[PDB]
């Protein structure tokens, strides 16, 4: 099925992210009848994530949406997202200045450092319309 991984880093905030809703909308209204895929996110502060990556390996420096691919040997066909790593103060901001619900920003947050960090398009052959429709029926579907 479609896995993603909602880890928020606050319990107080001024609008919780909340797994049920964010995949129930986003990765829900995605795949309602055909499911398939890994997304791993985690959403905290800059501080967090970045410590987090440079102590256990020494990642990046203070990024905006730093995530963590999945071994990449040559193609490698099968549905998958890998793990991401994005901040909420930012991507609130941005979605709470934008005027318009959290829940979009949220889907189109996750895919865009999802893609832009590493490329989730592999093979044009099988993952292709998979992937496709995958971020298509996330982006599209909804037309945020």
């Amino acid at each position: 099925s479609v896995l993603v991984d909602l880890q928020i880093a606050t319990e107080n905030i001024e609008g919780l992210p909340t797994e049920e809703q964010i995949v129930q909308w986003a990765t829900g209204a995605v795949q309602p009848e055909g499911n398939e895929v890994e997304m791993t996110v985690r959403i905290v502060d800059e501080a967090e994530s970045h410590e987090l990556n440079l102590t256990y390996r020494g990642k990046d420096r203070p990024t905006n949406v730093l995530s963590f691919p999945f071994e990449c040997p040559d193609e490698v066909e099968l549905p998958l997202l890998g793990d991401l790593v994005i901040c909420r103060q930012v991507v609130e901001r941005e979605a709470s200045e934008q005027e318009k619900p959290l829940m979009a920003h949220w889907a189109h947050m996750v895919v865009h450092g999802s893609l832009h960090l590493l490329g989730y398009d592999h093979i044009e052959d099988d993952e292709a319309e998979e992937m496709e429709s995958l971020e298509t029926q996330i982006m599209q579907g909804l037309g945020f």
